[PDB]
């Protein structure tokens, strides 16, 4: 139910941005941001790269539904990465404090 | 049964510091460091923000019990971030060498 | 089906060969490579250290087996960390991208 999302983004202004608006919200508990990723993506059969950073979010399958309809209104890019990874198991009190602040 | 952990640290001390005490205690055959993140989080429903660095810990579902025992010990704050990701499958060359060095 | 998986290498040279080839060759959608890494093993019942970098791959468990292949062909290394990791659910429409760009 605990997921692990990650979301990529153009700039850290928009990384900062998604990450507050997502925690303010409680649409997830915890964000991090990783800066300096380099990506490598198909696009119209051609092979084009971008400079990004990486939004590591904790939250809720619960959350989810909510928190996609947000980050695709605050990205700028129509198709917005976001994919979530099951938490199979955890530091039982962080997973509730998780949970518990998360709606 | 193999698993991803994930887990934040306030400074590059205590990445290490965890980081060879896992691998060192077989909790864990690989740790990979990722420095310079930021961190936003709800904390008494008031968003703040850290610097922190990634731990993302190579190791089994067998070993977790065990593994955040000694984190909880060598983490300086009271609920530290740990949490698993199931690996669905891999190398399997590189699955028997974490299992095979982990216990 | 859609998987998230993991691969560290020595340097942003083969970093950037192996997101290419992967993308390249449709075994991936999408491939970010995130620079920095210290990583902190076993190895003949020593603790050692490296300097690494991480790839983050989208891709499918259909083309996990040919990815595997040509990860170890173009990875120097003989026995490389590829870990795939379950994506549970994320944005619908960039979910069908990564499988309609992925064979
Ligand atoms: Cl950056
Ligand atoms: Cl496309
Ligand atoms: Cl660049
Ligand atoms: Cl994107
Ligand atoms: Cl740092
Ligand atoms: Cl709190
Ligand atoms: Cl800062
Ligand atoms: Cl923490
Ligand atoms: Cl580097
Ligand atoms: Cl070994
Ligand atoms: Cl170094
Ligand atoms: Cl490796
Ligand atoms: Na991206
Ligand atoms: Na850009
Ligand atoms: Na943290
Ligand atoms: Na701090
Ligand atoms: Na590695
Ligand atoms: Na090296």
């Amino acid at each position: 139910m605990e997921e692990v999302v990650l979301i990529t983004v153009p700039s850290e202004e928009v990384a900062r941005t998604i990450a507050k608006a997502l925690v303010e919200e409680r649409l997830a508990a915890c964000v991090n941001i990783v800066p300096g990723l380099t990506s490598i993506y198909r696009w119209q059969g051609e092979v084009v790269e971008d400079q990004e950073l990486l939004l590591l979010v904790k939250t809720t399958t619960h959350a989810f539904p909510k928190l996609k309809e947000r980050v695709k209104a605050l990205h700028p890019y129509t198709v917005p990465e976001i994919v979530a990874l099951p938490i199979a198991e955890g530091n039982r009190e962080y997973l509730d404090w998780l949970r518990e602040n998360t709606g």
